[PDB]
Formats: structure tokens, C-alpha cells, sequence
């Protein structure tokens, strides 16, 4: 039977009859005419569905109505309304216009027979077009899919996909031209590049990487949310979803080269700005081989996981911020690398400024006038510093739960180290061993790395993690050790609101919950320094003074950047990508590497007032006051 | 048009025409009838293919002949012969017969016309049956899949499949009963434990995850090698592979407390047997914590490997020996993780006799006539003997490549620790620090990881490597110094002949070869210990000399048990599945469980050997011979 389009057939059949409607159009030259099939049936009756099948020339596509669902835990969905989109057969020059048949085969098994309604209509909205947002709805039994074709001008696209609701659960994929489209729940995860998403999902392409330059981008909801965060509405016998869909291009290849100029020459004015002040006057070894064996679990692992995502397209591992993840070479983010160019940049320079402290203390002690100059920990900390870049940029090749505290987990040793120094400085008779160094860091990754897992926010952790954090504050208070018995017992209470803080809100983020631990008694203890300095009559020259102010307002810069999360492993990659935000400097930098870049300063900085507080005493004798 | 079973219909259809075939039979309330539909079609006009439709009550079915293929690079398979087994309707006592209806429709847009071949057969060999080998054959468009149910006896089984060609690569799949069976190559892997395999396939099952208790056997043949190792015969238009499926019951719950108080009976023997001949006369903290931060990597890796196998039925991931893997609980191999009881019992007993040997060193020191004792790296031994089987019990929960060091790295470590104590018994002038154990072994663990991925068996890493290992030999001969000169020339050519063979075969498995290394440097300087004192006018106890034969014929017997290989992280998982092993010992230990048992032997009585060598000199009293 000839029939015609946007036209709503209904029928009723039983055993013995088949309807047959069969769809003839013509394809134009350089358009795509897109045909989508909607099939209702209001019977219930479940054991006498009603099946329709689609014929083309070169296809045959089949679903039942009912469409069926099998969910976790023996639940079964039933969706009365199933709309397909046919694959379409592109027309070009080299054929001319296409004359094309449809025929739609309807058949059901019932013996009372079975009461049906069919749609057939050619999508007007079927090409993206670039910059240009494109709403839509879809189901788990109505998928959808559209076409994007590359311009001349575009090597890269971003396809960014917007929902205002977290549920339904859905997936976004990326597929070529050649038929058959998967776009069912058991098929859109076989070849391609897929995401999952609750409200928001990001995908880079490349043109290269597409034969006819065009590609499909299929969206598919899924019958549960048990693979999203949450689990199973006035009577939702439909689980619509509202999308919205807008294909960027890329960041050019100049973007590359000035936001990576800018990383260098920002970290090189340092350089420069420190010889110039020299013009104007005019246990390293142990650390690296704790920070290399730390290491090499995740050289091995990262790169499994970088070809993983490669070689599949299951981009649900590797947690990025999807939004500011601009690729070079294998790498699918390179801004969260390159931002870790300051941590080698400014630890090379702290060795070089120490260096020059050091063979200008060993040509004047060739020819008591202060305290006893120690450069030992200082070279300790410019390689540790060093060694914090290279251990996070091999966390950002692919952050996951399986290396989670390779971001910030060398810092703790960084924090360490800086305690140590200034405990130094008025008690020279120490000796830390360089397995002491190791083995009192091991210890903290360990009860890190268990808290997040294990821990894993209850009640039982979090008290008797609460007791050894007071009682090291009672330990570390009297070591230091009448004014002095007041600094060191508000620097408890630091510690203590410190303590209940965590113990009542319970933060799973325990890696960074263990940074502001470190931070705090480092900028504390550097405090106290500071008021025993000016309690006592000892001036501060203007070269540390620079430096404490520095490190003030550096600090508080960073941490303001560190507490906007872009990213999260602590819950499902679709729960992760609701929290990506764009690049805001230089189109390449979000939120996050501006934390690499201003920790790497703050920390510096914080070296350098180690450094230079006690040049006071470098003109008065000794044997006048500890 | 009615037709009949077993009978070969052929027909001409084209774009007005459409042949309708129905099949009728009788589904009995016990037995089980599954219905094959074969179709051919000799026409290569592949732009109007011959689309087949075949609908049930519940279920509609579509394919197309001839069916195409996409390979990688590129590459399209054109299959003539396609075969489906439909889902099989049950029928019980409470339904009793079942009349069921089938209805095939062959239709075609060819201009010309379409020639095609039909046959409809019902399964006789549809139900396996336990214990029984069935042979049959597959096909990249002619997948297959059968039924299995248990018995009340059984509680679980083990799906045996073997091959004796490699290629074409396949997958075994178990399914639920529920409709449809998803026997194609996008939906194989969707849900249900699936295998892939070239020559073996081994799927482990529990009654207790399965409704009716029963399941589908699917298997299904892929188009291309590459998931398999190889790529891409007399014209092979059909890629026919020759299976033969063998379902065998587990070992009851008696053979897992027969086999684990074996374990533990045989190694508690050594404790009878080492405090009667006790009634006959009547760096370690530091070692830890090398050994659980060495080993936190894998603690926080292996339970998330362990998860996704099993909320997964991906059985791709963990390398085991399956036709040895017993599961408990959550582990899928518990006599991988059982058998390294020895090392942690061995290595317990080692410290008692040694605690024993310095309780009556002390208890005679308050009332000189010997070397001076020095029991430092004897505790330090037995602890790492004990850590040996907590780090290798962790890599047999998932062995893959991510922690393949984790099987017999730390025992690089043990042999390092017993070639010290032997160069201290006559060197006690000494002073081995708790850093320069953890750094020198932290660069052999380098060396290792990336011999095994960059070094990748090529010529560039193999050279400089057989530089290092020549060097080395000379470095330690010179440093442990006239016969002395003989036998320090022929230890040389043991490890240059070891040199050399690692360069012109190049093993791929660089972690065991490391081990050859360090057995051999180990077995060489204690024999060579052995004629300096025999060589000079010192006997050989009658205990040193038991301990003697017995590390000889321990190390000759784990060596022999090292070599069978029954896994292989090296290529594909489908590879190293054509290596696997039925268990030998108890039903429950494979070889490599007997290598577990056999070095934690080994190296006990490598032990006991530095302890009581120089138990002659405890009479003989000092300033005689150094
Ligand atoms: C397939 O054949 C058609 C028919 O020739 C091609 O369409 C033609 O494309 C050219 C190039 O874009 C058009 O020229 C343009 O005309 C506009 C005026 O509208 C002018 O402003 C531009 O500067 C340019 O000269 C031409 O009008 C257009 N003709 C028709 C009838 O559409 C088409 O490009 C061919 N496609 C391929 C892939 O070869
Ligand atoms: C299968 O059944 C569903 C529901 O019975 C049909 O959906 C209905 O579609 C019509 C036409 O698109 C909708 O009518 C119009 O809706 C707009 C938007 O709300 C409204 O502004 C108009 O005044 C008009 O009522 C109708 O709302 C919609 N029903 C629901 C519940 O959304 C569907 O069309 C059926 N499929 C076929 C092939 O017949
Ligand atoms: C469904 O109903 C049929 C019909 O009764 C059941 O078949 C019957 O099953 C019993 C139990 O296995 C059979 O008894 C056995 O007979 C053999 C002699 O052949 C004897 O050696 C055994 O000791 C036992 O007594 C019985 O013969 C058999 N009857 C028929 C007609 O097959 C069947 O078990 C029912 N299925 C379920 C799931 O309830
Ligand atoms: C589609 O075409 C293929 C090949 O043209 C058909 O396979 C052929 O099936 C017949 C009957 O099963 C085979 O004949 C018998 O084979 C056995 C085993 O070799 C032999 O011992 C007998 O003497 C007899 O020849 C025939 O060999 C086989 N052809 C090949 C190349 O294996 C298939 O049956 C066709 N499908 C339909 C539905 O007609
Ligand atoms: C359902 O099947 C029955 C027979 O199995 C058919 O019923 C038709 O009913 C109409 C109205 O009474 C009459 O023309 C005949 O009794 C039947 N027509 C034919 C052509 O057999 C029919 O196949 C189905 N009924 C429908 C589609 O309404
Ligand atoms: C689909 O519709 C077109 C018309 O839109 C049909 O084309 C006509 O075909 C007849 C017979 O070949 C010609 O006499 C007419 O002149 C054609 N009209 C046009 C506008 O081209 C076409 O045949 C239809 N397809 C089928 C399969 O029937
Ligand atoms: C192919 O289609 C043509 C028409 O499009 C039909 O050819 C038949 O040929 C036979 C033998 O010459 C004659 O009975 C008629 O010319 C046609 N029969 C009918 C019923 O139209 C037929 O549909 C197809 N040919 C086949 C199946 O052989
Ligand atoms: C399938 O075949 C069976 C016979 O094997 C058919 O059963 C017959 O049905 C007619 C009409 O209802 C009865 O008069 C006969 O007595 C039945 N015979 C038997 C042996 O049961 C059955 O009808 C067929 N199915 C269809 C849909 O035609
Ligand atoms: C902070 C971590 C990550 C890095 C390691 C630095 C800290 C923890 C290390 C380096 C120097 C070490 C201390 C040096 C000296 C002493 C005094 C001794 O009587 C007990 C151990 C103790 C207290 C050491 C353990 C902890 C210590 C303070
Ligand atoms: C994070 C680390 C660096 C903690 C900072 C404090 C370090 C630098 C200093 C501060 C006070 C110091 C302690 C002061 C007093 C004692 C008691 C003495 O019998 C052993 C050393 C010991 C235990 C010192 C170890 C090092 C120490 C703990
Ligand atoms: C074998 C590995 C895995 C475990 C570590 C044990 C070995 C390698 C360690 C422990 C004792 C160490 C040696 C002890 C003393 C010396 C002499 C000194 O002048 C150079 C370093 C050197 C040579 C040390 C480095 C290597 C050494 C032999
Ligand atoms: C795997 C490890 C244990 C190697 C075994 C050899 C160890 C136990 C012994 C054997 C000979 C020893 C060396 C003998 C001579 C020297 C030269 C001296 O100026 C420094 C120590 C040094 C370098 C010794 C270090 C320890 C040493 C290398
Ligand atoms: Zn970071
Ligand atoms: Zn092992």
C-alpha cells in the first residue's frame, strides 16, 4: 500500500493479516534526507506484542512494540512508544537524485489482534550546523542521532552537550557514516567514542581521524541509572530527556604556542629578576630515589590507560576536565601537564639561589658572626619541588581512583621538609636520617591512600584519626618548647578546630582534607617564627619581608583555586563531568592549572623566607642569644 | 505457505514479490526444541542483498544475506551462508504442549531478482549434558549457542572449550535464559561472562547466580585476529572453526579443607621438627617499610581489578590459570593466594630459631672462641621471606601487566640480603646502611619494569644491559678478594655465559630472568664458600652439611616448576589461555602453586645454611685464620 508522509496510520492486526505501507521519496544531490518511524500500541497485552519491520535497499531493521527492558534486580519496563531513525543513503554529484523505497511491515500474533499507530516523517533538523545550539528531546525507546559535516576551515570540533536534569542516565557517541547506526543499549559501545552523561558531556574530535570528514553523534538514554549516580515522577511510563547540543571548533595551533610562550617566560622572569638583584649586590640524591620509586607505579600504569581510551572509545576512565582538555599527540590534555612547568621551573631556581649562598659561605671561610648556615635541607626542598611537578603531570596523562593522591601527595613532603628547616635554624643538633625522611612518609601515604578507600567517610576512622591528629599536636607543641606557652597553645586550638572539622562534616576528598593539615602547621609554625623574631629585638630586613608578604598573598590565591573542583573520582565519570567548566585564561587554562601555577609560587616563595628570615643575625656575633 | 522441517526450499524473489514460509510444531512439557534457519544466497550483486525476517509470538529477527563486515584498516567479508538459532520457549507442567508458529519471510529490491536457499531444522544435540564431550563448528555469520541444566547434585560447574587450531579467534559467552540470545559480534559482550579464546576457554560458574539453574552456552566466531594475536587457507570464504565443549563439576567443599590443612600441616611439620632436635640437646621495621609502601600500589589497584571482573563479566583482565582457579568468596583463585602460606610460615620459623640462637648468645655472653655472631640481617631475612608472600599473594588476586614485578621481585631482595650476611661472616667491619638496601633496591626494580616495556625485547636495551651485567660481575669478584684466583675467573664466565645468552635470545620475560641472576650469584658464592673452607684445613657439620643437599635438591626441584609457564601476560589474554594446566596435586595445585611451596623451601634451607656453616669455629678459639 502507497502511503505518505507526516500522516498517522492506525490499524488492528491479528494472526492471519500483515499490514504494508510502503514510503517513496527522492534524495537531492547535495541535501540528506533523514526518516524516522514512530509506532504506537495501547495494548498491554504482553505476550502478543506487536512487531514491526523496516526494509530498505540495503537494510532490514526490526523492534517489537512493547519495546522491553531488563533492569538490575529482576525489574521489567515496558515502553508503549518506539521511534527509529533509518540510516540515510547520501545522494552526490557523481549519482544525481536518488528515487528511494520504505517499506514498513507491521505484524502481530494476537488472536483477538492488536490495535496500532504509525508515524513516518523526514527529519527537517538532521544536519548541525556549527555554532549553532540544537534542542531536542529523546527515551531509552526513542534514540536519536544527527549529522555534522566538517567545514574546509575546522580541524577539530568539541561537541558539548547540555541537560538541566541529571536523570534519565544517557550516552553520547560519536560514529561513522558507514551503516548500520548503533543506536540501541546493548550496540553503542561497540565501535566509536562514547560518554556517559547525567547533565553535561564534552567531546574532541579530530578530522583526521574521519574518512568523508562527517561523522554521526548518537544519543541514547538508558532504561536505569545504576551506571550514573543514582538507582531506577508523576506516572513516568516515559523517561524523556531534554538535550541540548552545540559542536565548537577548536582552539588553533597559535593558541599553543602563546599559552605555552606564556608558561616559560612568566617562570624565566623569575630568572631574570633574580641575577638582577645579584648584579645589584655586585640528601638531594635520597630524595630522588624515594621520588622515582614512588613513580614508576603509574608509568606503568598510565600509559595502559592512555592507550585504553585510545584504542577503545570508553572515555569513562580517565575523569579529565572535559571542557578545558586541549590534546597534543597522545596526550588528551596537555594544559594539565604543561601547567606543571612551574614546579621544575622555580625548584631548578631555588638550587641555583642556594648554590650562589653556598660558594659565597665557602670563599668566606677561607679568610663568629651568626648563626651556623646549613644548606643541606635547602637542597633537599628545590628538588622536591622539582620532583612534585614530574610526579602530577604524570597523574593528569590519566587521573583516576588508582592514582588519585599523585597530585598533591609529594607536598605533604614538601610541608615536611619546610618544618624541619626552621626547626633547624635555632636547634642545629638534629639529625634526621635519610631513611627517617622515607620511612615518616611512608607512613602518611598509607593512612591516606586507606582513609579514602577504607575510611571511606564512616564513623570508625574518622574518631581515631581524630586522636592521632591531637595528639601530634601535643607531641610536635612541647618539642618546640613567658609568651612562648601562649603561641603554643593557640596553635593547638588551630589544630583542634582543625580536628572537629573534619570529624563533623566528614570530607571524602581525604588527600586534600590531609593538604590542609600540612599547610596550616607549615604556615603556622612559620608564624611563630616571626613573633619570637619580633617579641625578641630582632628586626626583619626588607628582602624576607618581601617574601612573607609574597607568601601571604600567594597562598591565599591558591587555595581560592583549589577548592573549585572541575573534576571528581569520588563518584561515577558522568557524575564528574557535571562539574567541568571552561578554560579562563588564555583559552587553555581552567581553574585547576592555575592551582599548579600558583602553588608552585607559593611554595617557592615560602622557601625563600626559610631562607633569608635569620640575615638579621648574619652582622651580630654569637654567643648573644638562641 | 506451510512448509516442512529438514527440507532445502529455493526460490527467486525481487522487488514486487515476497516469499512467506511458516513452520508449525510442538513443544513437548519436558524436553526442549531449538529451531536453526539456514539461508544462502549465490548472488554477488551485494547493492540488494536478500533480507530475511523470521517472527515468533514474542520476538522478531532480522538479518541480511550476504552478511558484511567491517575490519580494521579499512577491510570488508562478504559471508554467504548465514545461521541463527532461534530462542527456545520452554514448555512446562504447568503449561503442558505448546503449539508454536514460526513465520520466515525472504524479501528483495533487486531489479532482476535474487536467488536464495532455505532450510529450517530443529537441534537434536540442543541440551549439553555433564560430563560429556560434544564436537561441533562454528562460523563468523553461523554463531551457535546450547543449553545446559544443572543437576541438584552440582553446585557448580566448569565450561572446558578446546580447539586445536588457533585461528579464527572466538568468544565464549554464558548467558540467562531470558529472550533474546545475543549471538552477534556487537551484543556478545553486553551482559553474562564471556571469554575470548584461540585455543582454550575455561568459565568457572556458581548455581546460586543463575534463576532457573540453568544457562546459555553462546559462541560466537569474530570476523578478524586482532582482539586475538594474529591479523586478517584454500579460498576462505567461511572462517569455519572446529570447538569441542566439556562441562565437568567443581571439586566439592571436602577438597578445600583437605587442601588448606595440607598447606598448613606440611609447613607446620617444620615446626615439630625443629624444636625436637632443640629437645635433643636439652633493619626488620626497616624491611617492613620498604615492603607495605612497596606494596600500597597494588593494594589500591588489585581490589578494583577484582570488581570489575565480577560487576563485569569481562574475563579478559586477570591472566589466571582457569582451568586451576578455585574461587572463594570474591577471589577467583584461592589456591594461587593459599599457596604462598610456606613463605609466611617459613619465614616465621626462621626468626624463632635465630631468636633462639640470641637468647643463648646473650645468656653466655654474661659468664673469644668463635666469629663474632652478628643476628642483624638474619631477623632481617626472615622478615622478608614473610613479606615474599604477602606481596605475591596481592599480584595473584588479578595478575596482569600492571603489577607483573609483584610474583618474585621482593625475592631479588632476599638473595641481595644473603649474599651480604655471607660476605659478613668473614668482613664484620661492614656498615651496610637502612637507606642503601632500600635505594640499590629500588634501581634493580627500574631496571626491571622497563626492561619489560621500552627495552620491549630490542637490541638497544639488551646491549647496554649485558655492559651492566659483565661489570657488575667484575666490580663484586675483585671486591670478595692461590686458588682464590681460579675459582674468582670461573664465576666471571658463569655470569658472562649468562650474559650472552639473554643477548641472542632475548627473553621477553625479563622479571624471571633478573631471577636467574640472582639465584645463580647466590648458588655461586655460597658454593664458592664452601671450597674456601674446604680448601683450608674446616670440616662441615653433619647440620650444615643436611642443609646443603637439601638446597641443592630444592632449588633443582622449584626450577623445574618455575619453567612450566601456565600464564603469560606477555600477548593477548586469548593467548595465554592455550597454556593452561588441570590441577596436579590434591586437585587444587597447579605449577605454579608448587613453585610457591618449593622456593619458600628453597630458601628456608638457603637460610639455615648462612646460619650454621661456621659452626665449626665456635670451639676453635680466635686470632688462628681470617
Ligand atoms: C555539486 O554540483 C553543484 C552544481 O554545480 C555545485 O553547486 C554549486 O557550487 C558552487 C560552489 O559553491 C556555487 O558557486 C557559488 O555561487 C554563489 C552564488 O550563490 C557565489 O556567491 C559563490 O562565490 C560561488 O560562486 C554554485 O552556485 C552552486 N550551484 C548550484 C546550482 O547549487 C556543488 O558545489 C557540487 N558539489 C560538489 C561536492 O562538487
Ligand atoms: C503515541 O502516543 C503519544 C501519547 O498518546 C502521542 O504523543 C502526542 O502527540 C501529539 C502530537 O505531537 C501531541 O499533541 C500536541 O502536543 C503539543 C505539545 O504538548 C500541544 O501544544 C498541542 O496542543 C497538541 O496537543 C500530544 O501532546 C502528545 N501526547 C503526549 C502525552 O505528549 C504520539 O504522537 C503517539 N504516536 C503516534 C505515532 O501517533
Ligand atoms: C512433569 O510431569 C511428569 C509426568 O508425571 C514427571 O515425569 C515423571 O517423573 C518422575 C520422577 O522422575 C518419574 O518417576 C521415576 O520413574 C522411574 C521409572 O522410569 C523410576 O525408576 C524412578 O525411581 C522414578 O520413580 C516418572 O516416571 C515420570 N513420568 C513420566 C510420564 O515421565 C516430571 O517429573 C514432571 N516434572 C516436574 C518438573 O515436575
Ligand atoms: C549453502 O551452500 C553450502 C555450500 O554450497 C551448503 O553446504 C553443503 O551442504 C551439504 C549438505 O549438508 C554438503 O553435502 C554433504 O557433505 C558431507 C560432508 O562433507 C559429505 O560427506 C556428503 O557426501 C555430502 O556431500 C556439502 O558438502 C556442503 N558444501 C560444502 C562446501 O561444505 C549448504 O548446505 C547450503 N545451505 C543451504 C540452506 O542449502
Ligand atoms: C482477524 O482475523 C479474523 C480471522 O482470523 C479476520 O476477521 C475479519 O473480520 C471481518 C469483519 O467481521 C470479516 O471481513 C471477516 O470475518 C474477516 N476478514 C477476513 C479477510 O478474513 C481478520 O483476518 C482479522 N480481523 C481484523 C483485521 O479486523
Ligand atoms: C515515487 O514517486 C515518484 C513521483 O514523485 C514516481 O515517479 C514517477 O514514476 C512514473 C513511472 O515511472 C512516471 O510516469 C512519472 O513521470 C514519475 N514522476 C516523477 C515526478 O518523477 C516513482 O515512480 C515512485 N516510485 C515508485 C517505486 O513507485
Ligand atoms: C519479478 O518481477 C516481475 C515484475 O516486476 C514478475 O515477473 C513475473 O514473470 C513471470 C514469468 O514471465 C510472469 O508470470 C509475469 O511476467 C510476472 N509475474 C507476476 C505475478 O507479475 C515477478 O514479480 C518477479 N519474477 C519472478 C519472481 O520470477
Ligand atoms: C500445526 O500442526 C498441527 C498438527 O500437527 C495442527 O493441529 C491440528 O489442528 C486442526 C485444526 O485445529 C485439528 O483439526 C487437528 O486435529 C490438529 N491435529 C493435531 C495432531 O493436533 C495445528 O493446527 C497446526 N497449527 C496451525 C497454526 O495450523
Ligand atoms: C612529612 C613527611 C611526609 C616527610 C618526612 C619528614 C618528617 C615527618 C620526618 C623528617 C625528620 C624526622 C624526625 C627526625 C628526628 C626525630 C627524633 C627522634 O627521637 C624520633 C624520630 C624523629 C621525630 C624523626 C621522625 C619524623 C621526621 C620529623
Ligand atoms: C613534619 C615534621 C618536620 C615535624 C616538625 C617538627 C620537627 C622539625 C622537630 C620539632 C621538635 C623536635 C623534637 C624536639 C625534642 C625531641 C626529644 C628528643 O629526645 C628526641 C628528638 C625530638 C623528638 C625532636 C625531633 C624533631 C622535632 C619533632
Ligand atoms: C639486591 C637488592 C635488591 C637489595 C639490596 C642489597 C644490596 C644491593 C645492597 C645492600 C648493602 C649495599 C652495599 C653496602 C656497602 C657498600 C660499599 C660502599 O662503598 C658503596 C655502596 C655499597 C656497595 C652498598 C650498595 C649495595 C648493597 C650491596
Ligand atoms: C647483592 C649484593 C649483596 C652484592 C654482594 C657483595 C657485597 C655483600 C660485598 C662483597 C664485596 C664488598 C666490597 C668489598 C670492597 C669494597 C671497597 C671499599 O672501599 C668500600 C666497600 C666495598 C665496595 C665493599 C662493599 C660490599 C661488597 C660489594
Ligand atoms: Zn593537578
Ligand atoms: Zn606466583
Amino acid at each position: 500500500r502507497g502511503a505518505d508522509f507526516d500522516h498517522v496510520y492506525s490499524g488492528v492486526v491479528n494472526l492471519s493479516t500483515e499490514n504494508i505501507y510502503s514510503f517513496n521519496y527522492t534524495s537531492q544531490p547535495d541535501q540528506v534526507t533523514a526518516v524516522r518511524v514512530y509506532v504506537n500500541s495501547s495494548s498491554e497485552n504482553l505476550n502478543y506484542p506487536v512487531l514491526v519491520v523496516v526494509r530498505q535497499q540495503k537494510e532490514v531493521l526490526s523492534w517489537q512494540v512493547p519495546l522491553l527492558f531488563q533492569g538490575l534486580y529482576q525489574r521489567s519496563y515496558n515502553y508503549q512508544e518506539v521511534s527509529r531513525t533509518l540510516c540515510p543513503s547520501e545522494a552526490t554529484n557523481e549519482t544525481g537524485p536518488l528515487q528511494q523505497l520504505i517499506f514498513v511491515d507491521v505484524a502481530s500474533m494476537a488472536p483477538l489482534g492488536a490495535q496500532y499507530k504509525l508515524l513516518v516523517t523526514k527529519l527537517k533538523h538532521f544536519q548541525l550546523r556549527t555554532n549553532v545550539a540544537f534542542h531536542f528531546t529523546a527515551s531509552p525507546s526513542q534514540p536519536q542521532y544527527f549529522l555534522y559535516k566538517f567545514p574546509k576551515d575546522v580541524d577539530s570540533v568539541i561537541i558539548k552537550v547540555v541537560s538541566e536534569m541529571a536523570y534519565p542516565c544517557s550516552v553520547v557517541s560519536v560514529q561513522n557514516i558507514m551503516c548500520p547506526v548503533y543506536d540501541l543499549d546493548h550496540n553503542v559501545e561497540f565501535n566509536g567514542v562514547y560518554q556517559s552523561m547525567t547533565k553535561k558531556a564534552a567531546i574532541t574530535l579530530q578530522k583526521k581521524d574521519f574518512p568523508g570528514e562527517q561523522f554521526f553523534v548518537v544519543f541514547v538514554i538508558k532504561p536505569e541509572d545504576y551506571a550514573c549516580g543514582g538507582s531506577f515522577q508523576t506516572w513516568n511510563l516515559q523517561r524523556k530527556k531534554n538535550l541540548e547540543v552545540t559542536i565548537v571548533p577548536s582552539i588553533k595551533e597559535s593558541v599553543y604556542v602563546k599559552s605555552s610562550l606564556f608558561s616559560v617566560f612568566i617562570f624565566l622572569s623569575f630568572y631574570l629578576g633574580c641575577l638582577l638583584v645579584g648584579f645589584v649586590h655586585y640528601y638531594f640524591w635520597n630524595i630522588i630515589t624515594i621520588a622515582v620509586f614512588y613513580a614508576l607505579p603509574v608509568i606503568q600504569l598510565v600509559i595502559t590507560y592512555q592507550t585504553v581510551v585510545n584504542v577503545t572509545g570508553n572515555q569513562d576512565i580517565c575523569y579529565y576536565n572535559f571542557l578545558c582538555a586541549h590534546p597534543l599527540g597522545v596526550l588528551s590534555a596537555f594544559n594539565n601537564i604543561l601547567s606543571n612547568l612551574g614546579h621544575v621551573l622555580l625548584g631548578f631556581l631555588f638550587l641555583l639561589i642556594v648554590l650562589r649562598r653556598d660558594i659565597l659561605h665557602r670563599r668566606a671561610l677561607e679568610a663568629e658572626y651568626g648563626i651556623p648556615k646549613h644548606f643541606g635541607l635547602f637542597y633537599a626542598m628545590g628538588i622536591a619541588l622539582m620532583m612534585e611537578g614530574v610526579l602530577s603531570a604524570c597523574y593528569h596523562v590519566c587521573p583516576n581512583y588508582s592514582n588519585f593522591q599523585f597530585d598533591t601527595s609529594f607536598m605533604y613532603m614538601i610541608a615536611g621538609l619546610c618544618m624541619l628547616k626552621l626547626y633547624q635554624t635555632r636547634h642545629p643538633d638534629i639529625n634526621a636520617s635519610a631513611y627517617s625522611a622515607y620511612a615518616s612518609f611512608a607512613v602518611v601515604i598509607m593512612v591516606t591512600v586507606l582513609g579514602v578507600v577504607f575510611g571511606k567517610n564512616d564513623v570508625w576512622f574518622w574518631v581515631i584519626f581524630s586522636a592521632i591528629h591531637v595528639l601530634a599536636s601535643l607531641a610536635l607543641s612541647t618539642q618546640i618548647y613567658m609568651d612562648r606557652m601562649v603561641l603554643l597553645v593557640v596553635g593547638n586550638l588551630v589544630n583542634w578546630s582543625f580536628a572537629l572539622f573534619g570529624l563533623i562534616y566528614r570530607p571524602r576528598d581525604f588527600a586534600s582534607y590531609m593538604l590542609g593539615i600540612f599547610i596550616c602547621n607549615l604556615l603556622l609554625y612559620l608564624a611563630f617564627y616571626i613573633i619570637m623574631k619580633l617579641r625578641s629585638s630582632e628586626k626583619v630586613l626588607p628582602v624576607p619581608l618581601f617574601c612573607i608578604v609574597a607568601t601571604a598573598v600567594m597562598w591565599a590565591a591558591a587555595l581560592y583555586f583549589f577548592f573549585q573542583n572541575l573534576s571528581s573520582w569520588e563518584g561515577t565519570p558522568a557524575e564528574s563531568r557535571e562539574k567541568n567548566r571552561e578554560c579562563i585564561l588564555l583559552d587553555f587554562f581552567d581553574d585547576h592549572d592555575i592551582w599548579h601555577f600558583l602553588s608552585a609560587t607559593a611554595l617557592f616563595f615560602s622557601f625563600l623566607v626559610l631562607l633569608t628570615l635569620d640575615d638579621d643575625l648574619d652582622v651580630v656575633r654569637r654567643d648573644q642569644i638562641p
